[PDB]
């Protein structure tokens, strides 16, 4: 999989999602070659890149123009993007213009999490999966609550990752901020 | 991916490796359909199962007969194993009888880690990858050291995973023991 | 400090709080010899024992009779308890019958967290401290929210602890479930 | 206890040790008012400050002059230091010039960990305690090994701490790098 260091970064754009998290998102999503996926809040394009090479169509959404731009660049550098529809603008509006989906990954909730999830529920193909990426303590709670209130069986996994950094004196373990994945049953 | 609960367990056999770890091993291994892989210390068969459905040939090794047996069962229950060669007996001896490999995953080091790694280095095809699973503090150190002394560029990632358990009162987070992955460059 | 293994346990009573957590609670509480403290949901008595030997008076509350019982026992085995008032029954009622407090530690929220916190706010002596122990994801959120809505400056710290277990083959790290401490400014 | 933010920091000097770690070091050390303690690799002075206000004498050692300097400053700002002997220079040499000790905390091993521990073993008063702070993977291993080879019963505890950071959108959990504490029996 593409490591964090091989991504094009931008100051106003957060990400990429740590590779270890992207790895788990892919496993929970269970991407099929005929699946249609949406990535709400694509940021640097980490999740978009991985999905792109595994499903039929990927719709990448973000309010931040810089994010659409960075995702666009990372897509090209790795020769993907032919099956990716980039969409700038407000998440709720953009989601209304999209076909039904098999996989929905919601990163930057952008405050409108509850609305985004309701909309996503109305477009979810049977057997579809929703995966919410949470950095804020409130998102972990809000996501769990919404998904349960929309009738899904909800689960949550928190990851704490430490990678070794080679120093002269030795290998020191460097932490990544904890990331929680709230996901609905398959 | 196959979740931990859908595996056939045995008392004298450890595992399965937590799904989140198996997920990362697969990502680091970058399994190609024409790759030959070896799984030293296959245990319950977690890694063997995942590799089986993605590479050309998998050689699963373990000293413990119960492990070969459990791996065998889990393979059957999921309709895999046609491309898996099970091998009971001492790791170093078994490795000498195997073709050259593209991917090597070393779980249960079984004390002979240093020797196993040397042997694996002599059979690694160019561009091959080695991934060592460490539970013991000594294995983390020893693996790092050996691989470096064998001339590889070594990395290490520690994972701390917590999964939510639905209780009546609410969702409590339950921890998994930390697991470290020591891996060589691609 | 008293280690987890030197506590008398009971089936229906959770605890003791991991020593590493009890250690941080004591540090955040800043127990003075003339302070009056309340321990809501005392469980096995871990926090009660530590406070007992450092403040003037400790009021230990729990609905579960077994818990009051276990706390009672652990208090005796360590020769403390002269300055501890045990109180069985519903937390909100019991809190109404107690003097004003300098330190309040709330363990087993027992569903009535919001009410317990309001009450505790009305009895808090100036410069007092509140520390909420959270195991459930909802308690972390609810505590943060209540305390903020009651006008306190709120903080949160999550601890993930692993202790080494000496095995014949080596030292394996064993995890404790994550525990969060939500506390108000001093 | 003194929070991380109330310390004077310096570029070339690492620390302060996270408060949650300092809290546990104090608990493992069990500082008595008549104890003599040594802090090898005092850095910003975190451990030195805490020990200062609890034992009879504290000998703070560090090769880095800037560290001695920073510790000196933090001591003053909190009105401590009357019972602290600062010592610049190479750890092994400095330790030879100190009285026997009750408590020894070794932070910045500075490569000479093995020698430092040997020396410390020869000056440890009966019932004395040694606590080694490890950031590097190699130190965790080396400390465990040395202390065992010097005849102590060794233990290890790894802490992963996350603190909440109030943002407008909510409270995001921010991680601290993992820290291991290797300590000998009391």
């Amino acid at each position: 999989m593409i490591p964090d260091d091989e991504f094009i970064k931008n100051p106003s754009v957060p990400g990429p999602t740590a590779m270890e998290v992207r790895c788990l998102i892919m496993c929970l999503a269970e991407p099929g070659k005929n699946d249609v996926a949406v990535d709400v809040g694509c940021g640097t394009g980490g999740v978009t890149l991985e999905l792109a090479g595994r499903v039929r169509r990927v719709y990448a959404i973000d309010r931040n123009p810089e994010a659409i731009s960075t995702t666009e660049m990372n897509l090209q550098r790795h020769g993907l993007g032919d099956n990716v529809t980039l969409m700038e603008g407000d998440a709720p509006e953009a989601l209304c213009k999209i076909p039904d989906i098999d996989i929905a990954v919601v990163g930057g909730s952008g405050g409108e999490l509850q609305e985004i999830l309701r909309i996503i529920k109305d477009k979810l193909k049977p057997g579809g999966r929703i995966i919410v990426t949470a950095i804020l303590l409130e998102t972990k709670f809000e996501a769990m609550e919404c998904l349960r209130d929309l009738g899904f069986d909800v689960n949550i996994t928190e990851l704490n990752i430490a990678r070794g950094r080679a120093l002269d004196r030795g290998t020191m373990m460097v932490s990544r901020n904890p990331v929680a994945l709230i996901y609905t049953g398959v």
